[PDB]
DNA sequence: CAGGATCCT
DNA sequence: CAGGATCCT
């Protein structure tokens, strides 16, 4: 909200900065985040030519350590603040380079990866769109899967590409999805 | 502000003949169809703030009654306000109160009298005890697997007994 | 469209 | 225990 606007590159060099400096503590253990296990979403990941903030999607590995990612986070020497945190979302207001912008933390199991990715990349409209032609089959998707009268639907996906053309849509770039 | 529990019967009673909504009309909200919860109807001698539930006629109102709120011959302004819930800040005498206005549809009357009468740590119990026989109880309803339980109750009384529960009035709830 | 964190009810 | 309003995501 009161963070600064960045530009594209600029944002990219912060997830740069951030792959390698996320970590959180497990019951005494600092636990690093692995870079690999972090996906830049929203209008960063959409190549938006300006962003109001930085959206990174953390991947988990096992459900028990929702509890303590993001209630527990650290970020290697760099100066921030908490907005709001839960096991979902953490909001930080970073210092970078002399300026303050906002950071944007969500967590997805590995089972949830795809939907999260698909979800998180946006852009709103496109969501609604897409949710509204699938709510219309009965079928309720979400940032966790994809369900049909309050009953996980199981398929066969791993990437966010495989789970689109599942659904039954055009798979478009995160680019050109409006 | 606190309130003694005079004082708030008080308010309820200058309140009970001022309350409308728009809605393009102007429905007055009858007396009959507000009733005082919380500690208030629990008779207890401090109160927070003071609780109305109202009761209204049909689901279509809903998106009106609180939302378009209005009370006749009182200074006050709007907390948050959705369909469910809003709370004001009145003015009284020469104070400042919180007034809670809560909405239940007819056939949700009852189980909302129930729900807002309380005391949290009665309601937890109850509630806790009707989960293990597989059901939920909340302020809408009884529901058994996502589907509505259809008592054929009209008061809270007559809830508390189909329930399977020992009735106490609100003074002795705990 | 759908859901999350906060601070309540 | 179960859920609501606000302002986000
Ligand atoms: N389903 C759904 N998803 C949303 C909604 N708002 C945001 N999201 C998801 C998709 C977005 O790409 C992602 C990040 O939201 P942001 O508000 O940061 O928007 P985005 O990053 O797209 O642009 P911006 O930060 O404004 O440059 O969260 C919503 O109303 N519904
Ligand atoms: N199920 C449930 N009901 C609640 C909860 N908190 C409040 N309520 C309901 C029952 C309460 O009697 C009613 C009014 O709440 P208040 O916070 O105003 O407490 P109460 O009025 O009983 O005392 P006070 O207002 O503090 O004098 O709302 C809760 O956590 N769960
Ligand atoms: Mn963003
Ligand atoms: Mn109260």
């Amino acid at each position: 909200s009161g963070g600064g606007m960045l530009t594209l590159i600029q944002g990219k060099k912060i997830v740069n900065h951030l792959r390698s400096r996320l970590a959180f503590e497990y019951n005494g253990q600092l636990i690093k985040i692995l870079s690999k296990n972090i996906v830049a979403v929203g209008s960063l990941r959409r190549e938006e030519k300006m962003l109001n903030d930085v959206d990174l999607l953390i991947i988990v590995p096992e459900k028990k350590l929702l509890k303590h990612v993001l209630p527990n986070i650290r970020i290697k020497g760099l100066s921030f603040s908490v907005k709001v945190c839960g096991e979902r979302k953490c909001v930080l207001f970073i210092e970078w380079e002399k300026k303050t912008y906002q950071l944007d933390l969500f967590t997805a199991l590995a089972e949830e990866k795809p939907y999260a990715i698909f979800h998180f990349t946006g852009p709103v409209s496109y969501l609604i769109r897409i949710r509204a032609a699938l709510k219309k089959k009965n079928y309720k998707l979400n940032q966790y899967g994809l369900f049909k009268n309050q009953t996980l639907v199981p398929l066969k996906i791993t990437t966010e590409k495989e789970l689109i053309k599942e659904l039954g849509f055009t798979y478009r770039i995160p680019k050109k999805r409006l």
